[PDB]
């Protein structure tokens, strides 16, 4: 695979692909730790005076989070203190012109890759490089580096379908994603624990059964969603009000198969012992054999207790190697982020060879400074798909990109 | 519902969307029926002195026939003596200003609509208003003229997404598609003839079932696969080449709907009596009255028979309204579109109040120069959607438009 030092860029023009997918509120983006990510790579372009074209999407149509790229333009010119021109546009007239006039040292960004309507749909990169999209930014493109890990688990045509037509190249993100994760994933050393919470709980199981079934986790705990399945499949009654939730969430289409994880790898799986729930506004703790847990038939779990959070420090203060994903609770609500923050410290402290995911789901991340992680992804989504052992796309892609140029 | 008069163009800028989504052979323009039909809706916004901007969407994304609609553009240019400007972009900064620069009387085709990941989604008006594509154009338009009958059965933005922030208004296509065909499905007259044809069974199903439970059709004859599936479900075997066929495009799934049918309204249902077979390429007429049968075990059918087309416009001429909707058979071979330029011509001649319909799977029609036919329209699926009792999405939009403006 490609690196970018095997390329000099003087005045050669990049279509940088790279994942600034934000979290946002009311349209405006609360959160710019993927901008961070990406500071040294386009930095490097930069200095080594190509025209840099950067890519991203944001959101999907129709969603609430589906905005143009203006204000990522302005959060890159502000972080790079060099201006980004938005460029209205994909890969039209006025976009191929726009990348012309770009002088070396220049950057510039396109309008949401998804307003594209080929970029929306994962397709085999044989159809990928056939679409306008590609073929028409390629009349004005030298190279074509890929930093976006976070979507790497995607087949989009801005994503993989530029392979065979241009030589792809990892970023310094993309590059020290995949070191990172495939670092954790082939220890052989141990404990390695596997720390599971979150919302994707369809992703989390194949993640689970993956890494015990193939022996790359000797033990996973278990929070958000993914612990109220795990632990409702095990029997106890997390009540109504919960039960519905997760019902409302199709997530109950997912109990089933928890509970077959359960029967085969029941011991190497751990639940919270105790939970917290919303009452009223504020945070009451239950524990699940305490008789208060009747409460939880009228009120919601927003994340796990004070001992599951304990027990579950005492694990990963012993481990080799840690790999985490998601919350542990409703990390965004301040009263319900106890147990999330008292996890991540834990992953943090441990002497552990630690890798962090979550993508949006732990946006919140960046109000509690914890150190000491060796590594936080900003995957989510494409974490837990390489966790549960598939092929991400966008590396298969810069494999087969590489082997062509 | 608006109409083109209910307006003065004078110096204002419309957005024309029409249906110039034509049919193909390597990514060529093979048929310009859909241009003509709108050519009066043009001419007459021209002589307002409105400042024109066509919409159209071609295929659809990663199909063999999604394109450009650069060649479109040419294609207008021609029929219009009017050269009309490919503008590279829908709503974006360069189309916007593009759109500002119009002159009144000049007339311009944006780039495929269904280039926009929107544009693809059929949505509620409520989420069509709410798309950039929408929003963004909505500032630069004064009125939107809607002349895309052949996709009236279809919610998307371009279509339905003006109706509440622009007076959305019938073209002269739109116009008299609607009346045409509102008066053949409500008269009360009769004998009222359906003939329907083409390889669209299940649409085609429904239609049969609509029109002789609610009474519209007094009798309905079959044509290409619709027949199939009908004789078939009549008891009458086709061979083995033909039922795997069925099964092949997975037709075989809809003769129990055509035996319901069948045990419901048997007496007007007309199904082919003969056929007529291909042989490497050579066209063999076989009578369901007469002896040799076979090949049919390993070739397959692409037309009905003399006998048919003889009976059929039998029927024909003594109908006093008459529905027909695709060809008889494999219509764009020379060889098997006897059984359609027959059945056609019966239509024509009848002194019946006749609709033709079938959009791409007619365009051979081309080709032969039938007149006599009341109303051709440009509608397929539109076509069946209409005779089939459902709501046509751009029908209701026309109408919300109107009560609100
Ligand atoms: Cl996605
Ligand atoms: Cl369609």
């Amino acid at each position: 695979m490609f690196r970018l030092e095997d390329f000099n860029f003087h005045n050669k023009t990049v279509f940088l692909r790279v994942d600034l997918n934000s979290p946002m509120k009311d349209g405006k983006i609360i959160s710019d730790a993927r901008f961070k990510a990406v500071l040294p790579t386009i930095r490097y372009l930069i200095e080594s005076g190509a025209k840099v074209v950067i890519g991203t999407h944001q959101g999907k149509p129709y969603s609430e989070d589906y905005t143009t790229t203006e204000e990522h333009a302005r959060v890159l010119s502000e972080l790079l203190d060099q201006h980004v021109e938005y460029i209205e546009d994909i890969f039209g007239r006025y976009a191929r012109e726009k990348i012309k006039e770009l002088k070396s040292g220049e950057v510039a960004i396109l309008e949401n890759l998804r307003f594209s309507a080929e970029e929306v749909k994962n397709k085999p990169i044989e159809e990928c490089e056939k679409t306008f999209l590609v073929k028409k930014l390629s009349k004005v493109i030298d190279y074509v580096v890929n930093d976006a890990f976070a979507t790497a688990h995607r087949s989009q045509p801005s994503l993989v379908g530029f392979a065979r037509i241009k030589p792809m190249i990892m970023g310094f993100l993309m590059e020290k994603e995949i070191e990172a994760l495939m670092r954790a994933y082939y220890s052989k050393d141990s404990p390695k624990i596997y720390v599971l919470g979150g919302a994707k709980v369809e992703d989390s199981l194949k993640v689970v059964e993956n890494v015990l079934r193939r022996e790359r986790a000797d033990l996973v705990l278990t929070g958000g969603l993914v612990a109220n399945v795990f632990t409702l499949a095990k029997g106890f009654d997390l009540g109504r009000k919960n039960v519905e939730f997760m019902k409302k969430k199709g997530l109950l289409d997912y109990v089933k198969h928890a509970e077959e994880i359960l029967d085969e790898f029941y011991p190497y799986i751990r639940t919270p012992v105790d939970f917290a729930v919303d009452y009223k506004g504020e945070r009451v703790e239950i524990d699940l054999l305490s008789e208060n847990r009747g409460l939880l038939h009228q009120y919601q779990i927003m994340d796990i207790g004070k001992r599951t959070a304990e027990k579950y420090r005492e694990i990963l203060m012993k481990a080799r190697i840690i790999v985490a994903n998601g919350p542990m609770g409703v990390f965004e609500r301040e009263e319900f982020a106890i147990g999330t923050v008292e996890v991540f410290k834990a992953i943090a402290d441990s002497p552990a060879f630690s890798v962090l995911g979550g993508g949006h789901s732990i946006a919140s991340i960046q109000k509690y400074g914890i150190t000491g992680i060796t590594h936080i992804s900003t995957g989510g989504g494409a974490m837990l798909s390489f966790f549960a052992g598939e092929e991400l796309p966008v590396l298969r892609a810069l494999q087969i990109s590489y082997e062509k140029f």
